[PDB]
């Protein structure tokens, strides 16, 4: 999948090829799911004010790579967590939790008045294949068209390991008839 994932760079870039950082802490990608940094998982306040319900902390762990926070972290609030220990490593096997973390996204949005925040420590790499993998498993897009629309919404750059474990995924829903054109 070298070309494939060359093309889901493509689409990250701008046309002269270079990556942006994100322009704000946390942005709504899609209704209901927000896409963030450390700093926004930790300030409890602002979790409440955009109304957020779930946090899916994609990069739980304890180095400066990780978000080392839990569920007690949130149990005052009301919040329900979710935590992945996950390295922003092109050979971290990411794609084993896509259904964890699609099936927490679903539980989120299955009440109505649901919000999640899915993050990392930049919400740039981890967060954003999450959310990405969500789309196409639940609500049948294609890898680019759900990296584009993650991608309109927030400066995101899932590394080229995470880009391949998404194209792979592509090819399997594709196959199995579960991708809208
Ligand atoms: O997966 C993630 O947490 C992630 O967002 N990684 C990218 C990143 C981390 C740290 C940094 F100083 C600059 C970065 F771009």
């Amino acid at each position: 999948f070298e070309l494939s994932v060359q093309d889901l760079n493509d689409l990250l870039s701008d046309g002269s090829g270079c990556y942006s950082l994100p322009s704000q802490p946390c942005n709504e990608v899609t209704p209901r799911i927000y896409v963030g940094n450390a700093s926004v998982a930790q300030d409890i306040p602002k979790l409440q004010k955009l109304g957020i319900t779930h946090v899916l902390n994609a990069a739980e762990g304890r180095s400066f790579m990780h978000v080392n926070t839990n569920a007690n972290f949130y149990k005052d609030s009301g919040i329900t967590y979710l935590g992945i220990k996950a390295n922003d490593t092109q050979e971290f096997n990411l794609s084993a939790y896509f259904e964890r973390a699609a099936d927490f996204i679903d539980q989120a949005l299955a009440q109505k008045n649901g919000r999640v925040l899915v993050h990392c420590r930049e919400g740039y790499s981890r967060s954003p294949t999450l959310v990405i993998a969500y789309l196409m498993m639940r609500q049948k897009m294609d890898v680019k068209s759900a990296l584009s629309i993650v991608r309109q919404n927030r400066e995101i750059g899932p590394n080229d390991g995470f880009l391949a474990q998404l194209c792979q995924l592509n090819d399997r829903l594709a196959k199995e008839g579960k991708l809208k054109p």
